[PDB]
């Protein structure tokens, strides 16, 4: 589909997203990021993410995010302008949480190819950072 069709798909509804990163397979074992995101047609977006951390032997970081977005050649391009930890604490130190947040912020700006999984579900695939699932009700 065309870039303007893709833009209309993104702006016509609000979206939820899920991204899972497996860390170990045999200390932090896995990270689940669950988000709500709104793409506005003026090129702004707002995104609120719950970063769920699972270490073997559960803790959560809440992040509010704003920035600019664009569609080019069926890729979703994102340039975050600000992040704010609004989490209202854990079994992880403040340094650990800061490092996890830095990786989250890096993922937040990755360009992702857009593919339609079904009427309510999109797959966002990057070259080197995996896939995020975008879905609506």
């Amino acid at each position: 589909m065309s870039d303007l069709k893709v833009e209309q798909v993104l702006t016509s509804n609000e979206w939820q997203s899920t991204m899972v990163t497996v860390i170990t397979d045999n200390p932090l074992r896995r990270v689940n990021v669950e988000s709500n995101v709104k793409y506005l047609p003026n090129g702004d977006y707002i995104r609120v993410s719950n970063i769920k951390l699972f270490a073997q032997g559960e803790s959560t970081i809440n992040i509010s995010e704003k920035g600019r977005w664009e569609v080019s050649d069926n890729y979703l391009l994102v340039s975050p302008s600000e992040f704010k930890d609004i989490s209202s604490s854990k079994d992880f130190s403040e340094a650990q949480l800061r490092l996890i947040t830095q990786i989250f912020k890096l993922d937040a700006e990755q360009s992702r190819r857009i593919d339609v999984v079904n009427e309510k579900t999109l797959l966002l695939t990057s070259l080197n950072h995996g896939s995020t699932v975008l879905f609506r009700n």
